[PDB]
DNA sequence: TGATGACGCT
DNA sequence: AGCGTCAT
């Protein structure tokens, strides 16, 4: 009763770009706006590989992990941009640098969590209560909120009426009397992400959608649930008929081994069904962790904080070697080692201007024909034969061939990466 | 025939 | 340390 946590103390977003590498190839060349189109890597095997695809593409069926020359099958008008290939690899960095326009118009609004090349999460808490205090008690207006949906509501025929009578349902029976109402401060927060997407759409030209929540999984949940470009408010109130038909596997960190666990063992389809065990049963299962965890987030009850940091960790690059393409001698293991390296020389020299930092450690991982090694050394200078030289260095053991001069068995992936930062 | 990045376990 | 899971 007057004990039990509900997990409503802080306000937290997600925003996350639509189609990201996409829309950066599109306001790059505005023949592909408005279009179906894809973005693809490599260009030789089947037309290369899809790794982004927009909403027109996707109403033919279009998705990533298709080759471009299949799915040209299902869109034959589909347009493409291929990714800038340098040293023989696909180079991401035009998708890097779009990455920090809107990382660093984020920040301007609260700390963020980067969480992936195109996404963010947001801890919006204090900002809340900031906007909350210098608002008197003026009613929120639905047009501060343009492009909001309020998950469970309504209670029209056309995707624009049901969002508005939804939120029209929603802000009618909100009590803006009470500055600690948790559905008070996630409608302030929703106010604030859509300030925030409408700066990242004006000075940058791309839009995204977000979801609007008390913790990271169920704001990552909102953002997907009305996609492009719109924003979703998950309440506390509306998780047990959002979770009642939600498949486990949907909830982050729960799409790959551990949910199906939790499916076969249990012997459940939707996150809802989780409330019926008792927190000491799902631990049983699924160690003390993930138990706690599961009993919590099942509830819409999560403590993940987002974390204060906006740059990567880690720097890398790799590149596969698959089939008959595998690396089977040592000329050519040292020379895709060097390209490798020339890459991450110049990223981390980038890097070290930019945010005064440098990486202290080397990993070099391989694979074998049907990850294979990881082995560290020291990374204490930016220099590409250096760096390569000690990656190869260190996995060159690894060859079982006897006399060579050669390679065995042959290799199917090469990797750098730098770590272990310290400031500079 | 893919190229990344974060974090958990022992 | 080195390996594994999960995700974009
Ligand atoms: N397996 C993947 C997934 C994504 N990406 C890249 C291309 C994507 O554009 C970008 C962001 O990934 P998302 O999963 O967020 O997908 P999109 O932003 O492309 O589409 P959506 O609008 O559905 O988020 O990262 C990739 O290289 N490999
Ligand atoms: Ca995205
Ligand atoms: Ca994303």
């Amino acid at each position: 009763g007057p004990h039990m946590a509900t997990g409503q103390d802080r306000v937290v977003a997600l925003v996350d770009m639509d189609c990201f590498f996409v829309q950066v190839e599109q306001r790059q060349n505005p023949h592909l706006r408005n279009k179906p189109c894809a973005v693809v890597a490599y260009k030789s095997w089947k037309g290369g590989g899809i790794i982004a695809v927009s909403y027109e593409a996707r109403a033919f069926g279009v998705t990533a992990s298709m080759w471009a020359d299949d799915a040209k099958k299902l869109c034959p008008d589909l347009l493409l941009a291929q990714v800038r290939e340098s040293r023989g690899k696909a180079n991401l960095t035009k998708y890097r640098e779009a990455s920090v326009e809107v990382m660093e118009i984020m920040s301007r609004f609260a700390v963020i969590e980067r969480a992936s090349i195109d996404e963010a999460y947001v801890d919006l808490t204090s900002a809340v209560q900031e906007r909350l205090q210098k608002l008197q008690g003026q009613p929120i207006s639905a047009d501060l909120l343009p492009s909001t949906y309020i998950e469970g509501l309504p209670q029209t025929v056309q995707k624009e009426g049901m969002r508005k009578q939804g939120l029209f349902q929603w802000l009618d029976s909100l009590q803006i009397d009470n500055l600690t109402s948790p559905d008070l401060q996630l409608t302030v927060g929703a106010v604030i992400v859509e300030e925030m997407r409408a700066a990242i759409e004006r000075e940058t030209g791309f839009q995204c959608s977000a979801g609007i929540s008390h913790n990271k999984v169920l704001a990552k949940l909102a953002c997907g649930l009305n996609k492009p470009n719109r924003q979703t408010l998950v309440s506390h109130g509306s998780v047990p008929q959002l979770f009642s038909q939600m498949p486990i596997r949907k909830i982050r960190s729960l799409g790959g081994k551990l949910g199906a666990s939790v499916i076969e063992i249990l012997g459940i389809e939707y996150m809802g069904e989780l409330t019926q065990f008792t927190e000491s049963q799902l631990q049983s299962h699924f160690g003390e962790k993930n138990g706690s965890w599961l009993y919590a987030m099942c509830r819409g009850i999560e403590h993940d904080p987002v974390k204060p940091r906006q740059l990567p960790k880690t720097i890398g690059c790799s590149k596969n070697f698959p089939g008959k393409t595998a690396l089977a001698t040592r000329e050519q293991v040292q020379w895709w080692l060097l390209q490798l390296a020339q890459e991450l020389e110049e990223r981390l020299t980038k890097d070290r201007n930019d945010n005064d930092r440098v990486a202290t450690q080397l990993v070099v991982s391989i694979r074998v024909q049907g990850s294979s090694l990881r082995r560290c050394c020291a990374l204490t200078r930016y220099d590409a034969h250096k760096m390569s030289h000690d990656a190869f260095t260190v996995i060159k053991n690894c060859n079982t061939s006897g006399i060579q001069t050669e390679w065995s068995p042959p290799l199917t992936m090469l990797f750098l990466c730098a770590t272990k930062f310290s400031a500079s």
